[PDB]
């Protein structure tokens, strides 16, 4: 797939260990951000300062590929924010005309 | 050009004026921030009450009071009218600069 950097949300939906989450494409994070609204409460948590999946998630993308991530979980954020440690799974790159 | 998205900081350099800023590639922003200490002194900001608490920023940033021109290592060129913060390690680029210079991303 292909999407132009517009002032328009970048966006990718996807799921994180069998549930779908949409967000914002985050290539100034190291490692995502899932809003806590949105986190299934049954999921474990533990501190680190911020909160942590204590579990590895595996995502996959509706092309069915996938890996695994850890992601911080926080409260009062606008969007989930994918971060690089899922963009590099991802094997996406940044192109100019 | 190309660059993958790896672990590591995906940034570009580029000028603003006269002066050459490197910082971080930031599509989670729509507007660019310049860290205050590489903020040339003599160009004049304004204060605002604009809320970028979403993008995880204060309040109350300052602004360029003028549009800046960028331009690029290939002389694309542009114009931008970013905020300027305190101690923030990087200089983030937002999409009103990377909308500007045509980025696309794109998986094999």
């Amino acid at each position: 797939w292909v999407q132009p950097i517009t002032c328009q949300k970048p966006s990718l939906t996807l799921w994180l260990d069998d549930k779908m989450f949409t967000g914002l494409i985050n290539t100034g994070a190291d490692v995502t951000i899932i809003k806590l609204e949105d986190w299934p409460p049954n999921w474990p948590i533990t501190d680190t300062n911020p909160k942590q999946s204590s579990k590895y998630l595996t995502w996959r993308d509706k092309e069915n590929n996938s890996g695994l991530i850890k992601p911080f979980v926080i409260p009062n954020l606008p969007v989930n924010l994918w971060g690089r440690d899922l963009l590099s799974q991802m094997k996406i790159m940044m192109c100019s005309p």
